[PDB]
C-alpha cells in the first residue's frame, strides 16, 4: 500500500485519529492579537472559525480556478505534484486549468505553491494582520540589503478531491497560515517534540517511507478539518500531512517570528537536512537571523536604558539565537556560513554584547 | 467597598469575566499522564470532569463536616480565616463544627489549610496518581536527610457559602490540585507573565489593596467553576482568587515538579518577598532544589553515557536551576543560603558539572 493511491486515500478517509479539540485554540479574529500570542505562546495550532477580525481582504467564496487563470496568466509556470506518484514537475497554468475543469481524474494533480505576489491577483488578497505584524521578512528585512529576499508571503492552492501532501516540516522552519475560500482540507498535525522529530528524521530517511503512514509511529496525531471560511495557523515545526477531501481553493503564507526562536532554528536545521527540494524556498534564513539579533540587542538596550524588563520568551529566544551565531562563526563552520552574514554586521561584537545584555536579565 | 464584604461578594457573583474555555485543558483521567504533560507542558490549568483515571481514592459525595471531625479530632488546632476581615486565627475543630452546623453566618469563617496526613482521615484519601508521579517531595526528598520535610500533600477544605480567598501565588511556588467532593468553588485565574507579576507585586504592596479587585488591573482574568466531582490542577505561579458560592467540601495538595523549573524558582522568589505569613508552609525549598540538581545531573550523564537526548524543557530547567545555584553561593549571598545546602552536596562541583553537561546538549 503506497502513499498516494486511491486505496491509501480511501483508508485514510476512514482513519480514526486523536481529536483536534484537545490541542488547538479557537479564538476569534479580534482575540488573535500579538498580546494573545505573546501570553499564550504560539506552540499549538489555532483555528479561527470566521474571518471577521483577521484583517484579511479576499475575493468571494465564488472565486474560481478560472478567475485564478485570469489574474495570474495562462502561461505562468507552476509546480504541480502527482499525488499517485508523490513527484514534482512544472506545468503551464493553462494546462492545469484544462486538466482541472475536464474532470479527468486519471492523474491526481495538486497545486500548493503558486506564489502570486507579482501578479494582478496580489491586489485581491491581503494576508492576516497578525501575520503581517509578526513577520520577520515583512518588518525586519532591510531595503539596503543586497541579499535575495525570500518571497513566500502569498500562495494560492488549488487542490482536487483526494489530493495528498505527505508529512513534512515546512521550509525555512516557517510558520504557516491557510484560509479555505472553498471546499475543505484535513490537516493531520504532530507536535515537534525532540522525541517525535527523531522518529520523523528516521522515517524521512527510511528506505520504505512511501509504505509507512508516519502518524501511526507517534503518540498523538491530530485530525483538524479546515472547512470553508475558516483559517488555520500552524506553528513553527509542526509535522503535518494534508488530505483534500473535496475540491478545494485556499490561500496561505509562510512566515518567521520572534516568539519561539529556538524552535525556529531547530526546525530550520532539520528541514535543511531532510529536504529533497532542489531549491531553497526560503533563501537566506541566516541572514534574516543576523538582522534580528541586532534588533533584539537594541530592544534589550532600550529596555535596560529605561529600567524595564523583557518578556521571558524573548530572553530565551535571544539566548538561542546567540548560540546559533557562535556555532555559525566557529573557525571550522565559518566557511559554510560566511556568505549569509550581512557585510554591515560585526559578528564578534554582536555576540559579545548580546551575551552581556542577556546576563544582565537573569534572576 | 472592601475585599470580603457581602456587597463585595454580591458584586463578584455578578461579575462578567473571560471564559475559562479559552485557556484550560479538559483531558480525561486516563489521558492525564506524565507524557501528556511533558508534551503539552503544564502551563495552563487543567479541569478533569470525572475522577475516573486519576487514581484517586476518596470517600463518597455524602461525607460531611462531622465526618471530618470524627477522623481528625475535635481538639486539633486549625487555621481559620475571617472572610469579612481577611484575617487569620487558630480555632478548635470542634468550635469550627459548632459554628459550621449552627448556620450563624454573622462571621464567615473558611477553612482551607487543614493538613490531615497524620490523622486517620489520611487513610480515606489518596491523591491523584499524576501528582504522586511528579512530586519532588514524594520522589526525590531523601530519607537520610535531616532537614525538616515539608508536609503539604493532603489538605481538607471546608468552605461556607460566600467564602473568599483573595488573589495570591501559592506558597513555595508549588502547583496545586483540588477535588470538589461537594458543592462548588469558582477560581479566578490570571497567567503569571512577567507583565502580570509586576502588576501583582505592585498591588500586593499597594496601600489600599483591600479596596482593589486585582482581576480588573490585568488583561485576562479567567472564571473557572469547579463543581461536584470535578478536579482542577493549577500550574506553577498562577495568580488566583477563590469564591465559594455554595457550601463546599473539597480536598487538595501542593507539589513541585520538574516541568518548568524556571517558573518554579521565579514563583518562589516572588511569593517569598510578598508573603505576609508568619511561617513558611514550604520549608527548605532550596534544599529540595539542590537534591533535584544532582538527580538532573545523573540523568544527563545517563542519557549521554547511552547516546540519547534529553527533552528541551529539562535542558532549560537545568540551566535555570544552575543559575539559582550560582546566585545562592555567590560570596555575598552565601550566608542567607548556606543553611539550606545539604551537607552531602559539593556545590562548586555540582554547578561546574551541571554546566558542562548542559553545554554538550546545545545544538
Ligand atoms: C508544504 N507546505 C508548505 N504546504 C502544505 O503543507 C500544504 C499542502 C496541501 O494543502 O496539500
Ligand atoms: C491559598 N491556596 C494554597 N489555597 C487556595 O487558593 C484555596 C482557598 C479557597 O479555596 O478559598
Ligand atoms: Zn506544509
Ligand atoms: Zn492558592
Amino acid at each position: 500500500v503506497k502513499t498516494g493511491s486511491p486505496t491509501f486515500v480511501r483508508e485514510l478517509r476512514s482513519r480514526t485519529f486523536d481529536s483536534s479539540d484537545e490541542v488547538i485554540l479557537k479564538p476569534t479574529g479580534n482575540q488573535l492579537t500579538v498580546e494573545f500570542l505573546e501570553e499564550n505562546s504560539f506552540s499549538v495550532p489555532i483555528l479561527v472559525l470566521k474571518k471577521d477580525g483577521l484583517g484579511m481582504t479576499l475575493p468571494s467564496p465564488s472565486f474560481t480556478v478560472r478567475d485564478v487563470e485570469h489574474y495570474v496568466g495562462s502561461d505562468k509556470e507552476i509546480d504541480v505534484i502527482d499525488v499517485t506518484r508523490q513527484a514534482d514537475c512544472k506545468m503551464k497554468l493553462g494546462d492545469f486549468v484544462k486538466y482541472y475543469y475536464s474532470g479527468k481524474r486519471e492523474k491526481v494533480l495538486n497545486v500548493i505553491s503558486l506564489e502570486f505576489s507579482d501578479t494582478r491577483l496580489s491586489n485581491l488578497v491581503e494576508t492576516p494582520k497578525i501575520v503581517r505584524k509578526l513577520s520577520w521578512v515583512e518588518n525586519l528585512w532591510p531595503e539596503e540589503c543586497v541579499f535575495e529576499r525570500p518571497n513566500v508571503q502569498k500562495y494560492c492552492l488549488m487542490s482536487v478531491r483526494d489530493s495528498y501532501t505527505d508529512f513534512h516540516i515546512d521550509f525555512g522552519g516557517t510558520s504557516v497560515w491557510y484560509h479555505v475560500l472553498k471546499g475543505e482540507k484535513i490537516f493531520y498535525l504532530i507536535r515537534p517534540t525532540n522525541a517525535n522529530l527523531t522518529l520523523f528524521e528516521c522515517w524521512s530517511s527510511s528506505s520504505n517511507q512511501n509504505e509507512m503512514f508516519f502518524g501511526d509511529q507517534v503518540d498523538k496525531c491530530y485530525k483538524c478539518s479546515v472547512k470553508q471560511g475558516q483559517t488555520l495557523f500552524i506553528p513553527t515545526g509542526w509535522i503535518h500531512a494534508v488530505l483534500t477531501p473535496v475540491d478545494c481553493l485556499a490561500f496561505g503564507g509562510n512566515f518567521l517570528h520572534s516568539l519561539n526562536i529556538e524552535m525556529q532554528l531547530k526546525a530550520y536545521e532539520i528541514e535543511k537536512r531532510l529536504s529533497t527540494a532542489d531549491l531553497f524556498r526560503f533563501p537566506n534564513f541566516e541572514t534574516i537571523c543576523w538582522y534580528v539579533g541586532k534588533h533584539i540587542l537594541d530592544i534589550f538596550r532600550g529596555l535596560r536604558e529605561n529600567r524595564r524588563h523583557p518578556a521571558s520568551y524573548l530572553v530565551h529566544g535571544g539566548k538561542a539565537l546567540n548560540l546559533a551565531f557562535r556555532a555559525w562563526t566557529r573557525k571550522e563552520a565559518l566557511p559554510d556560513h560566511e556568505d549569509e552574514i550581512p557585510e554591515t554586521v560585526r559578528t564578534v561584537q554582536l555576540i559579545k554584547d548580546l551575551a552581556r545584555e542577556i546576563r544582565l536579565v537573569e534572576d
